[PDB]
């Protein structure tokens, strides 16, 4: 209802002439802001050069090896393959395709069994809304396919604000292990998880947690799929939410932050524990299957990578604006309708509650954020609302002056959010 | 292989100055032929005003509305509605969603099956790959998800090859409602095709089929969903494959020429019908989340989409080069090789056959047409090998001189591998 | 109908390269979607200005700031107006008042050339020397003398050109002698005649004219309708031939006809005393232009210089269109082949070895016309004269496309007549 | 100096978000009121299909030809043809250039005088100026061009307070007569005025006048033009001023309201009398006489129309909101510092006095109307002041629960003038 006319920086102004900052990196997604000249021209080059070419005709310096070659470069040191595809859901599909094709390779067909959580998103595809724990996904159809379960997840907050926020981490890591010796160790192929959920709220691990559930991935044998979709390219204040936990996936859904949000793309990082199986001994794989991903969507990619990289505007995100911006989201943290201040990196939420002394959450807590990012929007500030969630996730490109906006805007936003309440 | 330099029009010159007539539109998909400064543009202009926004906010004109228009209007027999995805394999997977939560919401949870036929292509996601026939991508163990069955298809010649064609075409149309009988009609959500099977070798239904599979799907409760992301947008001659064969889908995935292949986006036309029970009266947006197009990729397939229409060069493509072509085509089908010359529109095959009068195919059929295929790029004609059979895709630009200079390319080409 | 590029589709289902740019104006081409939403927006917004209450950012304030940026030299001031035909009258109007400031009424006289188009309003076809306007009633109002054009094929074929150029250009010191240099208060000339038949001076013309303007005390006044916004090349005509002038009407390629808009760039010398030092807008005062034709004209602008489109036209694709004109030069039916920038025409001849014009030299290239057309080309015809504005996207792959539908139309032209 | 932003109905916030109810037309010409986004979409929609006409051609249903439709079937009757021009002060032009080509094609090229009114506003070229009788126009130099006369205007407040109404409309209109006999009948081409003046003051004729000038114009054989632009589409109650007074004009000036203000456009209504001679017997005005005018302006113009006939704005101006307002401005003039309370249709103006009975006129008036005006918009109502009286033009969707928001604000605004 709102209707832009200007998108520039971090900024949309609107039909009326009113400035908005973008918290949201739209859905995730902008990482160096809007306005970049040099992905536009990037994009009308390779339109013109070759736009579509297939496996007997390559063109000259195609775009998917100039993009990987930056990924392998700027990926963890043990993901030095990828695979791309049209979106970040067609990445899960892959995925899932190819880690129970690894095993049947590994003499282990029964190991078919992919584990989720519950209010994770892995994409929209018939297997990411199947992988995906958002239950409200799962009505159209017997969506959950045959091979998927789901676990617990780790919000402190919303399933147990008492537990000590680490022994509740070391718990909802081992729901993991209880989950494995249900189904069997040998029925499992693999887990998977954002290295922190972004559609569920920002719901964010204690520091336990992912140390525990790389524990259970070696006493029991099977494969980790971190979903770097929305935590990939600067989100957590480094290249991956990998790196920031310290995580070793053997496979990675990659998109949004890609291309910038500039050109659908998506991809997948394949760790040398499972290309030498799945690509080397294993050409089943990529029968009709064909990963040459649109030479257009690639050649944007690769020069979003480089602008990332060489104006380090991810490791200046990193190491200036992401700790003001959380040491000063903590600050909201007292407002009279906050109970928690969340956040890592660029990402952060807000939880909205009646009352902070006894917490008592709303009836319909989703009707008050709902309120909220109305009011966030109405103020100057884009915000979304999971639930009584407020959340934002702003390009990389922020400058301090733009956080103490986001602040100043924000207080203004729960202000006025606390008033019609109560 | 040959590492293609340049490309314009119909042409691909590579490293060494070969001029290569692509037969292939690229992979069926660029319609409007290469070189089109129009839609690098019009990408220029979209990426810097609003590469992409929140449905929360939107842009002034937006790129996905105006195109939304064009779809409702090149082909809206009854189809006015449209849902947008990021690729043409996306598009099956949001069919399938919504095809099974339309019966839902008419009181029939238990219609949930939706049958395909064998080595027919429908995506690549794991939706795609169940839907589709190809037994090779089923190599998995499970990928088939349950609810999807296959039925015979009707490849006359390789089948059946002796049969009265629209006696085998009955036949393996009838093998719908066979399969309708076993797995019960209130358990069967709908049926999907391809106009044409294109990935599969162009395998031409007789003239028989369609209009039987179209009986069974109104005697029974089965919706139609019919798959153009390869025949679409001028491909089969008309606009779309079902106007040519007279179908009403109840749904059909488009891409692949949407774009004319320059840009990743497919989408699902929906028919009136389903369209008044899942959009009012139902929250599903769209597949399952919400996606209303990127708009980048919806700002250069609606221009390409005018181009198509306001050239007329869809309107050319079906009146005066289709003929030519399908004429000139069959006269390859008296060379000593060429057992079938098939054809409609701008899509064509040839079956390569060991020999005629006794009618052998070869042992091992496929090595013959990968030599084929690696004669046309060695005399400058690109032309894909599904199996022993040799198909053409050109773009809807080629001229009539074009043609001429594409059939004898051929029969150079088959000249020399009938001599090995 | 579905024109786009340098092309307009028929009713009838017809591709038609328009080398005319419609009329001298489309220089960005047709089919420019960035125009029609900065109309779209600024419609919404408010459809009136005046000093008791504007709205925010008007582009009346955009737009003057554009053209007196890498546009005009010593021009910093401009007024609008409802076309280009209404242009002329202010510079009538505002030359006149520049002298009663001056303490000199006496200098009311505009002497202008035949020829010469300036306009459609009762003083823009009293400033032309087109002689078919000037029937309607008196039409040549007080005021307003006219001179000799510099049209060296049909005034005198065979004289030296650099010479005749000093003649016709000292046709202007005669008339001042006859007039009385005290009674003249300027000269004004397009630096090129088009709606004439591109009728291109001697490069020695403009040389003299400046000359004169300056021993005689007289404002210089360039009609840079047509030629100005890239059609000869550069943002001007102006700068074309080292010209200063003191007026400048423009229209036409300020918005590339999407949408009715005129003005006047101001030298500074005659803004001093008009605007500083003076009123003049005492209900006229519509200096204030249309808004929403203001912001359509400044996004135009700003596409012109942004995507260098008029940097391009004068340096890459003019030279191959008018060295491609040439060729034409060498067909039986042709006598010369002028042009510059990106503007030209042909002369039609009955023959070239004693240089014959024709019993009706319309009443041919009236048919050339009509067969250009028909051959997908659209090319105007003044009198015997073909012409060409084609607009300044145009590819060097459609000027090749231009000749040969030229060629082939003059060889028809050339069966008909014989 | 007072920013406006958002702008719908006859309303106008500005930058402090103070509502002002836009008692003119902004320049009397936004008729269906602001806000009319449907007039921005057919501008939109006009200028990517055909942004210029290019010569003798058509797009594929050309803006200009529905334009002259819908102008032959709103200005019926006698006309039936139409011209189109740039602004409305090219109109005059046109017209001053066509009415002396209609007697030069008569035999009579001597008949080229055409007389006018003093305060009457004709446009802003050197013609609509030369016609124009305001001196402070004629001022910057010898302006009236040669064969332009000005007469009497019949201003009854201000030429003879006392005279009665009907004899003084009499006494000016044969201001006409005297001065067709001094210049000599067959030197006297045409008359013109504006049915009322609207720039001048709303200086409404007595309603003896009209009916003179008529008698007047045809014992002497010379044309009568009436200058509908300020009073046309709606303004005096009907369609045009013409039928409220019940003239015939030989030509009518339109533009302001032809578009509602958002597209520069004007043209010239031709009654059948001239239509005859210049189009016929004739013709050598070019193939464009003038005619087109701009294909956008056109298609908005044509909109604006369609908008006033369909939803019939100016039907139910005149009939329901019109009547009331003349009325409830009456009241306004019983207020001490007001005079005369003058109004016809929807316009209306007030003369501002000293004293009433004694009738002592200010000196330096207008800048009683100068603070009048500013504090009109202080309190929330545009009101222009043309010297010392005070008009209003407000749009035609006024409704009869805005009359009263701007007689409240006038009667406020007229209490704060009279002790300052």
């Amino acid at each position: 209802s709102r209707i832009i006319t200007r998108a520039e920086g971090c900024y949309l102004w609107d039909s009326d002439g009113n400035q908005i900052l973008d918290g949201m990196a739209g859905l995730w997604c902008v990482n160096i802001g809007y306005g970049r000249k040099e992905l536009a021209e990037v994009a009308y080059r390779q339109m013109q050069e070759l736009p579509y070419y297939n496996n007997f005709f390559q063109c000259s310096h195609p775009p998917a090896i100039e993009l990987s070659r930056l990924l392998s470069e700027v990926t963890p040191k043990h993901m030095n393959h990828v695979f791309f595809t049209g979106s970040g859901s067609d990445s899960n599909d892959t995925i899932l395709r190819m880690v129970r094709y690894y095993w049947k390779l590994l003499g282990k067909p029964y190991k078919k069994v992919v584990i989720s959580r519950e209010n994770a998103y892995h994409g929209s595809t018939v297997a990411g809304a199947s992988l995906s724990g958002m239950k409200a996904m799962h009505s159209h159809g017997d969506l959950p396919i045959p091979g998927i379960e789901h676990i617990e997840q780790p919000y402190h907050f919303g399933r147990a604000p008492d537990m000590d926020p680490a022994e509740f981490g070391r718990q909802a890591a081992q729901a993991l292990e209880r989950k494995i010796d249900e189904i069997g160790e040998c029925n499992v192929a693999a887990f998977i998880a954002e290295p922190i959920q972004g559609a569920g709220g920002v719901i964010i691990p204690p520091d336990s947690y992912w140390p525990e559930i790389k524990r259970i991935c070696a006493e029991r044998d099977i494969l980790l799929i971190v979903d770097e979709v929305i935590t990939g390219f600067g989100r957590l204040g480094t290249w991956f939410g990998s790196q920031y936990y310290d995580l070793q996936p053997d496979l990675m859904p990659i998109a949004k932050g890609l291309s910038s949000g500039y050109m659908p793309i998506g991809g997948v990082m394949v760790s040398d524990r499972v290309a030498k199986v799945v690509i080397e001994e294993g050409g089943e794989f990529f029968h009709g299957y064909t990963y040459s991903g649109h030479p257009v969507a690639a050649a944007v990619a690769a020069e979003n990578i480089r602008i990332m990289r060489d104006e380090g505007i991810i490791e200046r995100a990193g190491a200036e604006i992401a700790p003001y911006l959380q040491a000063r989201w903590r600050e909201l943290g007292e407002h009279p309708l906050v109970g928690e201040a969340r956040g890592v990196g660029m990402v952060a939420a807000l939880e909205l509650v009646k009352s902070k002394q006894p917490l008592e959450r709303f009836e319909e807590p989703g009707k008050v954020g709902s309120l909220c990012r109305d009011l966030s929007v109405k103020n100057g500030l884009v915000m979304r609302a999971v639930g009584g969630t407020m959340i934002i996730s702003p390009p990389l490109v922020l400058s301090r002056e733009q956080v103490d906006e986001l602040i100043d805007k924000a207080r203004r936003t729960l202000d006025e959010t606390h008033k019609a309440i109560g």
